[PDB]
């Protein structure tokens, strides 16, 4: 009767079927209930008119259309939503179905693989601007409709990520494109309608808790190569995956499904699932930034998060512990082997020098401040394992001295205390920059050392005086 209770039942029972292998007689019993209850609950006939009188042009949208369009299998999502005011439980119930079928037939989904072919009985969602200024309960229905459609599509993607069949991967990518375009449509609906939020168990708060948390085997997507739309898996679907993997490992290594996984296992699994397919995309990013506005905005942010991912991964406090360092050696065997292969049984400091020699050559291809500071903290956390004071000071100075088209005060604090620690002499770094602290007045109403605005002088003053007293 309670939707909150039914979803928690389906969630907890899905947890049970996922983690514990028990007596498939029990599973054989429940499966014949749950599959048939799902196929009668939500799955309807594909006649183009669903039933009810709605102030909205109801069609069968977001098909693949490579499927047979003269079939029976559709989804009665919007008529269930209006008759509701069964449908809040769709995602967890399908998670349950999926897991039971996985446990029974050893991951054979020839039963369900008709289900990502189906359209969904929806409103014409795509415009939220022609029906602008009628901000009624209509907006709440539409925002919640798209919200549950995205959670549905996210759980489809959680299901069919691990599948190796190539046509299925193509359909999954057609679904990721649908995900990102409807995500744009949802964030625009939440932008226009300010406070009318569905809590279902403002972008940063919606992104983390309120949506479904994806798998880690879903990052079996990241293996497929780039099709970058400007130069000639797209860029913004890569932004999506990197934002998730990043915001997961952020919280972990310094969120239900992540926290039930052990931190040590997370670092182990990331090493297979990041390095030898994201290095390809890192090289593609260096090639783009070597050479229309929105593509650049996206690919700069991919690039930032990639450097942050690598920082967070290699800044792991369990490489203080020696048991994990076997993994770290195979990890540097990919950073060193990104330039030249055949160098086998190499020493630790050789791998350090190889890896930093590979990584330092990205300094020309950084578009914005943040990528540069992440790369500097990365190279610091690698080079401290071993003189290389010079490398960090020189690189810190390079990226203080570039033009940079803005920069937060505390980003710049972090970079200056990175420069001044690792320079040869702190007192001659000070006298240098306090005979540049002067021509900010005489020249600039921007100095002879940029990232030194009238704003930025306070932080340069604070950091130097801190560094001096230290």
């Amino acid at each position: 009767q309670s939707p909150q209770a039914s979803a928690l039942y389906y969630d907890e029972f899905a947890n049970l079927i996922q983690h514990e292998k028990l007596d498939p007689k029990a599973l054989e019993w429940v499966g014949h209930t749950i599959c048939n209850d799902f196929q009668d609950a939500f799955v309807v006939d594909s006649c183009v008119v669903p039933e009810g009188d709605f102030p909205f042009p109801v069609k069968a949208l977001y098909g693949l259309e490579e499927y047979d369009t003269q079939d029976g299998i559709a989804i009665n999502l919007l008529p269930l939503l209006f008759s509701q005011d069964s449908p809040l439980c769709l995602a967890p119930y399908f998670r349950l179905l999926r897991l039971c079928v996985e446990r029974q037939h050893n991951g054979n989904l020839e039963e369900i693989d008709g289900l990502l072919d189906c359209p969904i009985f929806l409103t014409d969602l795509e415009p939220g601007e022609k029906l602008e200024s009628m901000s009624a309960k209509e907006r709440s229905f539409m925002c919640s409709l798209i919200f549950l459609t995205l959670n549905w599509f996210r759980e489809i993607v959680n299901a069919f990520c691990q599948e190796t069949s190539p046509e299925m991967k193509g359909k999954v990518l057609t679904r990721l494109k649908h995900i990102v375009e409807l995500q744009i449509i949802l964030e625009k609906y939440l932008a226009v309608t300010p406070d009318y939020v569905p809590p279902l168990g403002l972008l940063l708060h919606n992104s983390h808790a309120f949506f479904r948390e994806l798998d880690i085997e879903v990052f079996s997507i990241l293996h497929c190569g780039l099709v970058t739309k400007f130069i000639l898996l797209g860029p913004p679907e890569l932004l999506f995956l990197l934002e998730d993997l990043s915001q997961k490992l952020e919280s972990m290594l310094t969120f239900s499904h992540l926290q039930q996984r052990s931190a040590q296992e997370i670092v182990h699994c990331v090493f297979q699932l990041l390095t030898p397919m994201c290095n390809h995309l890192e090289n593609i990013h260096n090639y783009f930034q070597c050479l229309k506005v929105q593509e650049y905005h996206i690919m700069s942010s991919c690039y930032q998060r990639l450097l942050q991912i690598f920082h967070g991964l290699f800044a792991w406090s369990g490489f203080s512990q020696p048991e994990n360092q076997n993994l770290l050696y195979s990890a540097l065997h990919v950073l060193s082997s990104r330039l030249k292969q055949g160098e086998h049984s190499q020493p630790l400091e050789e791998l350090l020098s190889q890896s930093v020699h590979y990584l330092q050559n990205f300094h020309q291809s950084i578009p914005s401040f943040q990528c540069a500071l992440y790369l500097i903290r990365l190279l610091m956390v690698i080079l401290e394992k071993s003189q290389n004071k010079e490398k960090i000071a020189s690189l810190a100075r390079q990226f203080l001295c570039r033009v940079w088209p803005n920069i937060s005060n505390d980003q710049l604090h972090a970079l200056l205390c990175i420069y001044l620690e690792h320079t040869e002499s702190i007192l001659k770094a000070i006298e240098e920059i306090a005979g540049v602290g002067v021509p900010e007045l005489i020249n600039s109403p921007s100095s002879t050392f940029p990232t030194l605005t009238r704003h930025t002088f306070v932080v340069f003053f604070r950091v130097m005086m801190a560094e001096l007293e230290k």
